[PDB]
């Protein structure tokens, strides 16, 4: 697949890895999303960064709320802005 | 990189391929986003699908509006729901 098709296919696959764990495969809880981020990204050196720590706290404060695919993708965009190196500056 | 880190890195790279063409590297126009989708995804067989055609029309109707990285990622999530096979059902 072209690079962007590859990217989308990976986003979908990782969503379904966690959304399939309980109930509806169309959603995952914010508790589960926090677990997904900590397991699927090499983020362990950055979890105490001021902005990333607030995103993780917000997931724990809203842990039982569900997230659909669109909201998961939006959230990954928010996290990339404060996590991915190429988005610095 | 882990799969999701790979996915994010590709999203960022394709954004910057187009956002760097004019002006600010932090945004791209909706005209440019339409070009990005048509060139970076194997979507040519699906452009007349009822839902995809409306997303492409909306980009052309708002062609001069700018899009930041967060809005680009959100948009890719919207498109994936109506384009990616694994999101059917």
């Amino acid at each position: 697949a072209m690079p962007l098709d590859q990217a989308i296919g990976l986003l979908v696959a990782i969503f379904h890895k966690y959304s399939g764990r309980e109930g509806d495969k169309h959603t995952l809880s914010k508790k589960e999303l926090k677990e997904l981020i900590q397991k699927e990204l090499t983020i362990g050196s950055k979890l105490q960064d001021a902005e990333i720590a607030r995103l993780m706290e917000d997931l724990d404060r809203n842990k039982d709320q569900e997230v659909n695919f669109q909201e998961y993708v939006t959230f990954l965009g928010a996290l990339a802005l404060i996590y991915n190196e190429a988005l610095k500056g």
